[PDB]
């Protein structure tokens, strides 16, 4: 069953109220094309859970483990962030992607061919992102995701591949997970749409041919200890 920290809101706040991700006691379904949740600075639509403001502390002050069995069904060319450590500012600290773009450096890296790269970017102590390819998948396939924050040393494992480094600390950091669909051309990597304008993203996803984007998470666990 889905942990109560999620289902009850004791730890996580929901972004995108409808539909609710809990489709049965053991399954989370994140569908940003339906939830269509936005923020002032966002660059797409999201359906996502986030650690609530009151519990946030420095990356170096918690031990967190998130694990999930993740199935992804998404139109060719789609790109989403399915888990991330977010900074206090607009920064990010860790991001895990499922992505069908021409961005170089991954196992596929071929735009719009239905083969999604699964990779991670981790922001190091110098403030620079390091990226690492974990695997590839086609729509409908499933993989295992494990994200660990060991007091500032962040590790991601998927498809049996692991990568981790110490990350730039942020005093009010927070973990999020779900399906944050990115409004971006997969060929050119140009962003599409206008911040805060939900209709703009509507039109972007139509033009990008993104008519399916469903992240299903099962066998989910989350632990959090603070120091
Ligand atoms: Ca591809």
């Amino acid at each position: 069953t889905i942990p109560s920290s999620i289902t009850s809101g004791s730890i996580f706040d929901l972004e995108g109220d409808n539909p609710n991700p809990l489709v049965d006691d053991s399954t989370l379904v994140f569908v940003p094309l339906e939830a269509q949740h936005i923020t002032p600075n966002g660059n797409g639509w999201r359906h996502e859970y986030k650690v609530k403001e009151s519990l946030r502390v420095a990356m170096t002050q918690t031990y967190e483990v998130f694990e999930a069995t993740v199935k992804v069904e998404m139109s060719d060319g789609g790109k989403t962030i399915i888990s991330q450590h977010h900074a206090s500012d607009t920064g990010t600290i860790s991001k895990v992607y499922v992505s069908d773009t021409d961005e170089s450096g991954f196992n596929d890296s071929v735009a719009n061919n239905g083969i999604f790269d699964v990779y991670v970017r981790l922001r190091n102590t110098s403030g620079n992102e390091e990226k690492f390819a974990l695997g590839t998948m086609t729509s409908g396939e499933t993989f295992n995701l494990r994200v660990v924050n060991n007091y500032g040393d962040v590790e991601v494992t998927a498809f049996g591949n692991s990568f981790g480094i110490p990350v730039e600390d942020d005093s009010q950091s927070y973990f999020k997970f779900g399906n944050y669909l990115q409004s971006q051309d997969p060929y050119t990597l140009d962003k599409c749409g206008e911040a805060g304008n939900s209709n703009s993203f509507k039109n972007c996803f139509e033009d990008l041919g993104i008519t399916e984007s469903k992240v299903t998470m099962t066998n989910v666990s989350y632990t959090r200890e603070t120091n």
